[PDB]
């Protein structure tokens, strides 16, 4: 088998789960118990805020939780941790340390790499980045027409794009005095075209976001955007004013023709995926200042101590990734869903769609043996109240048991109305998971039935879809309001989720191996589509498909 | 139990998958049978465009096939499909016709509900549209200073929202003329406010579309709206120059104070989520003219008589119904990813989310039986290529089973660089779903890192991460152009895919208990956030989510 179905805390669990997750009923766990929520919530205070993480809406019971903890301990979740923390090679098909923890210690605490301490050069590349901020925002960097920048355009793909650009959409309010930012990554030509469209080549700013400086979408991206502003700008010269590179690649950037001192460099234990906290935050810097990413990356260092320090059974990222083994390897839950009441969020879901799926989405152990369990979850989601009008009609009435996770902040940003929306925006975040647990009795809803003036005949028949099964498990999480702080711990949280899950699956969760397949094969069929001849070499799917394309694509409509 | 378990075709099929699916491999299927492209796709000619349903790369033999379509059969999806189409009140929880189809009947040929052609008021309507259309992009049509409309913002929620969202998202390129568009739809603060700060009272015309009038963000949202305007306009008579209304209430549009002839009707029969085709469209005529909203139509009618007309077993939205089936009921997939390549398409996958999970997203059949069966699947997605460096690992090398649909035009509305991002984008669109099909063999990879140079030891530590077992089954859909008339005609089709998957379940995909429960819930929890007295009506986590914002709300930070 595998390490974890090996494991006798895990066979214990399963156990328990086969001979007594019929008796698991939230309403009845929640009257039997008046401390519950006391019990089954954790209410941390990082001294910026606080963050309540309230699981008391799970089907566990104190026995399913001490389970659960036994189970980290006995996949060795603590020793894992401290091994990350201290730069041990843990990216082991890589032989690579994973040290985004590095980025944002702002303790400044030594931690080595091959007996080196990292964070002064951490720290170089921190202050370069202050300094670019200054020059970009204060008006003093001029184009090459000798205007200050008033648009910054990132260029870059996964984990060279979405970090900034979720993290710049929650941090909006933040961003006075900063420049516009947008975001092309997309090969598609449609993002990188209308994007261009709206900009003047004599104030745009492009930062070229790319761990390998590789990366085909990027470097095509970024040879587009050099094409449209040398036909304004007719000078090779003017590039360095208006090109800026975040690599880990300092031939392949010169190659692309960038200058050296326009280089923020990053290292190889940045995963893309963990990597917003280096110098590919510097859109997220330009766009909010300095000082907010500065917060944000104390925010995310005040988890870090969390997660490093608290015993497991009080420690968010731990519990958070308890109860995902629960419901994935014990009920069989295929998603977990990521639901915001935030529209500053609304990036959230698909950023932890690439740092979960990227990351736990994987098959084969650290001894080489095939997984004979499930692994990572599909995660999904929109910001609510949207979803209650959408999808949440399958999650209450629905199939499938969906584990999901409501977030919040307390206050909001824009209290119109003198906080009219969000006392409506609050209530519906409260009513919904409530609804989910509770649903409602064939008592209820025949009353109500009874009170509309149905008949007897229509009563009867409409009854069961008006009745609501409920016992539909949430987590909560709430926090006192969404700054740079808070949004960075946060993150931080949702990282070690994703670690402790990973450890416990006995699979490693940063690497990627998985994208190399489809690269390899895209590089075969681009030249292939140039020119008439017919594409004879493939299967007769991938044949017949560029066949049609080779057909369609003269045709006037 | 329920229809489709006691239908003994469908036992048959899963007999069959039992006995027979392990023996299913894909690469081999190819090898074995040079014309399973031709066997398994559907090359559809509308006249104005081709749209390419490869359905070859799916886990499926003829004898498959054959099952699937004799299910159909038994299960009556023909006379279903015809009672819908006739105008058959087959929405049976509300006693309602289903008649999206009539909203684009561009025929005219009469659809009788309660013994009335619903065409003249269908078409009396339009012609409103194209009216007002005419005149606001004209600027003739003038704000209460006397200027012309430079943005018009949509307000509603759900149903109300998301499919004139996503039309004019994927339809940009033919806005040009067109206002700007803006959609408030989460009862969010920011949503609203936002938006306001980036407009003028004088040039902004609201949209207020709601079938009920009666929906609390959309209500809430459009008084802050008025609120808004009218701190600057001071005239409630200038309110008919700058809110109008989409609805089937004219009595509570009368009492929110728009002008009747400012109101746009449709039906009880126009469900929510297949509203776009209505008055609902408003924003899209508005925004690419009523003339591309006409083809838009047009197109759907062309798919409604493709599903109308031809026979089951090369019926588009039929056979994509079945696979769907296939893979839900018999190898239960709880998701179904949509992946277009396209980033104006970067809100269909979000918009069928809503259309297939509250459709279909059940418990309850026409008989009153409990499914002991699977129903409608989780969608999800985003588009192609990001998803490659987002969350494909997973798809390619995680645990789960994900039916996934690729969607790309030929031709792009962005041909930039002489074609070179659309082919590097069509690349990428073939060699995943050739990747995800064939997989690379522990022997192919052994050759690979051979070659690279690896140490015996090396090569064994890092072989089993760099298998892909493949036999990931997808669809491909291809088109010749996103036009308004290709994007119609795929929006139908997955209308009517959902339909049959829904007659096939025995459910009612046109109601939402679920979604009208959610309209019920949140009520009782408002009064009960203001004060700062504890609250000890509920549950204890629902009690103490609300003890935490009442203690954390007034927090500096
Ligand atoms: O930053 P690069 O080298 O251009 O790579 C861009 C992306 O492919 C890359 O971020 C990818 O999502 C993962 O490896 C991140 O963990
Ligand atoms: O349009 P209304 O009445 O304001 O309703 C807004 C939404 O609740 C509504 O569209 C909901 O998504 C579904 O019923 C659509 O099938």
């Amino acid at each position: 088998m595998a390490a974890l179905t090996r494991n006798p805390q895990f066979q214990k669990l399963l156990e328990w789960h086969r001979a007594n997750s019929a008796n698991l009923k939230l309403r009845e766990l929640f009257e039997a118990d008046p401390e519950r929520f006391n019990n089954f919530s954790l209410n941390l205070n990082t001294n910026h805020g606080h963050i309540l993480v309230d699981y008391s809406k799970n089907l566990v019971s104190k026995e399913v939780m001490q389970m659960l903890v036994e189970l980290a301990k006995s996949r060795g979740v603590e020793a894992a941790r401290d091994n990350m923390f201290s730069g041990s090679k843990i990216n082991y098909t890589e032989d690579r340390a994973v040290l985004h923890v590095a980025l944002r210690n702002r303790s400044n605490t030594p931690i080595k790499v091959d007996g080196k301490d990292v964070m002064p050069e951490v720290n170089r590349v921190l202050d370069k980045m202050k300094s670019f901020c200054q020059r970009v925002r204060s008006g003093d960097w001029k184009g090459y027409t000798g205007k200050s920048i008033t648009d910054i355009i990132n260029i870059g793909i996964g984990g060279s794009d979405l970090g900034p650009l979720m993290v710049t959409e929650a941090l909006k309010p933040y961003s006075k005095g900063g420049p516009r930012v947008w975001f092309v990554s997309n090969i598609d030509g449609t993002h990188i075209a209308k994007t261009l469209a709206s900009l003047s080549p004599e104030t745009s700013l492009f930062i070229i976001a790319s761990k390998t400086f590789t990366t085909q979408e990027t470097i095509t991206n970024a040879e587009t955007a050099k094409e449209w502003f040398l036909e304004a700008a007719k000078d090779p010269s003017a590039v360095a004013k208006h090109f800026v590179a975040l690599s880990t690649n300092t031939a392949k950037v010169k190659e692309f023709g960038i200058d050296p001192q326009n280089m923020f460099e990053f290292w190889d234990w940045v995963g893309g995926r963990y990597s917003l906290w280096s110098a590919i935050g510097l859109s997220i810097a330009l766009h909010v200042g300095f000082d907010h990413f500065e917060q944000l990356l104390s925010g995310a260092h005040w988890m870090d101590q969390h997660f490093l320090k608290t015993p497991l059974e009080k420690n968010a990222p731990v519990l958070l990734a308890l109860l995902g083994i629960w419901y994935i390897n014990c009920y069989g839950c295929e998603t977990h869903a990521l639901l915001p009441y935030d529209q500053y969020m609304h990036r959230f879901a698909a950023y932890f769609q690439q740092g979960d799926m990227e990351s736990n989405g994987k098959y084969i152990t650290k001894s080489g043996a095939r997984v004979d369990h499930q692994t990572g979850p599909i995660v999904w989601g929109e910001p609510g109240t949207n979803g209650q009008h959408a999808f949440y009609q399958l999650i209450h009435q629905g199939t499938k048991m969906i584990p999901c996770d409501f977030l919040i902040p307390v206050q909001t940003q824009h209290p119109i109305r003198k906080g009219l929306h969000h006392k409506i925006l609050l209530a519906n975040f409260l009513a919904q998971t409530e609804a989910l647990m509770k649903g409602k009795l064939p008592e209820e809803a025949r009353k109500e039935l009874q009170a509309a003036g149905k008949s007897p005949e229509d009563l009867e028949k409409l009854l069961p879809h008006k009745v609501f099964e409920g016992n539909r498990p949430t987590n909560s999480i709430v926090f006192t309001k969404l700054t740079p702080f808070i949004l960075g711990a946060l993150i931080a949280m949702y990282e070690h989720k994703i670690f402790v899950q990973g450890i416990m699956w006995d699979i490693n969760s940063f690497d990627q191996w998985g994208v190399e397949l489809g690269k390899q094969l895209a590089k075969k069929i681009e030249p292939e589509l140039e020119g008439s001849s017919a594409v004879t070499s493939h299967d007769s799917s991938t044949n017949g498909l560029i066949s049609f394309i080779k057909q369609q694509r003269d045709t006037k409509l």
